[PDB]
């Protein structure tokens, strides 16, 4: 009986597996490593931390490597040419009952699955996909929809807002930026609200009690051809779908149970 | 026709009287002295003073002596070995109508009469009297009770709170502390609230418009045997009962009328 153990994640057809075993947690920072070679392992983190007196923040990063071969000095050194950085910070207040988080996770992971208007950007040209318009996202049974319309981009920072009320809208970002001379970094944050009612001063003000912050920074080198990113996206979004060993922690007691 | 004159106070069986005549008021501070000898007189004060723009504070101290004999140098000098210090500061707002003070006085003096759970402490071992629990205090006719339960003592400061609502609770303190090498000082404050309704922002918030502050500091030397304190308590509480020349001022126009 042991939780936080060797689990499964990103896969395709039948050839190479990605069993992610455990490794470190020093100073409150979970970490998972895969097979024999560390230089080709799939790092992932997770740490609990209450930010103040009315909230609970988290940190679940993810580094997706590449099974390449850096031959420098006559030796074929199996190392990754790049690594991903899916870092999702999520703040959950104490007032928010145990019925908000269940619908928050399916809104963060349930935001980038394998081609959604936000993550299809992370898998193809239209990183907007649609001349950037009103799209679909997080849903459940037939009652409330979440059409996310456009809004701002000032200074290179995409942003999407939903329906009538902004205080209950689903914010999302996206910005292209080459970090240096051999890489290409990104930034796709996500704020998932709550259709609550803050009555302060005798008025029922429809506002969110909290918001999510799914911020995925991804660095892709110029050397990495146009055949690495396709398998990187399905490794970032294809890392937290709706209960994977990493995101099931984002939906239940199980950290890696 | 003269008010603030020779009055009566603390007595027991038929032997020694305690007629407290007038004496000084310099700079707004009433003062009463008893018989021939000042060194054995029963000092008492009283002064009106509006603290700010929405309150009215007071100060009624009381020094109870001892008819002892300090023979130093071959002479029998009739002087007190100690003195009491029943100092009751009471703040009464302008908003509080002329129907709150009547029930405030019977709550300050009507708090320590001659053995109440708070003043029985001032007359015997159980200076709590009860392993410190829910007790009785100020009452009138049959409608609202004032059961004062326990609450805090952090750093040597007793404290009692009443019913459900703290904002309408009857706070009271008590702490033992030897001031030097020849004395033993105390501190028994008391805050009497008002079951009012502060509606600010459209909400009826049950809170007190004011609170009392019956703080009685009492110094008892080591030389003073275990036969002085019994007659000291009935002199402090036995000083303001329910209309005595000193506390009738705390219940009506009469300062010493």
């Amino acid at each position: 009986a042991s939780n936080f153990t060797q689990f499964v994640l990103v896969d395709n057809g039948g050839t190479g597996d990605v069993t992610v075993a455990p490794s470190n947690f020093a100073n409150g920072v979970a970490e998972w490593i895969s097979s024999n070679s560390r230089s080709q392992a799939y790092k992932v983190t997770c740490s609990v931390r209450q930010s103040s007196a009315q909230n609970r923040k988290y940190t679940i990063k993810v580094e997706v490597p590449k099974v390449a071969t850096q031959t420098v000095g006559g030796v074929e050194l199996p190392v990754a040419a790049w690594r991903s950085y899916l870092n999702m910070e999520l703040t959950i207040p104490i007032f928010a009952t145990n019925s908000d988080c269940e619908l928050i996770v399916k809104a963060m992971q349930g935001l980038l699955k394998d081609g959604n208007p936000i993550p299809s950007a992370i898998a193809a040209n239209s990183g907007i996909y649609a001349n950037f318009t009103q799209f679909v996202l997080v849903d459940n049974g037939g009652t409330g929809d979440v059409t996310v319309a456009p809004s701002n981009f000032a200074n290179g920072v995409a942003e999407w807002i939903s329906s009538n009320s902004r205080s209950q809208a689903y914010k999302v970002t996206c910005s292209v930026r080459q970090s240096s001379a051999q890489n290409r970094k990104y930034t796709i944050k996500v704020e998932v609200p709550k259709v609550a009612t803050q009555t302060v001063g005798g008025v029922e003000l429809p506002v969110a009690a909290w918001r999510s912050y799914l911020n995925m920074e991804l660095t892709i080198p110029i050397f990495a051809t146009n055949s690495d990113c396709e398998l990187i996206v399905k490794a970032m979004q294809g890392l937290l779908k709706d209960g994977n060993p990493i995101p099931s922690a984002i939906a239940a007691n199980s950290g890696i149970y």
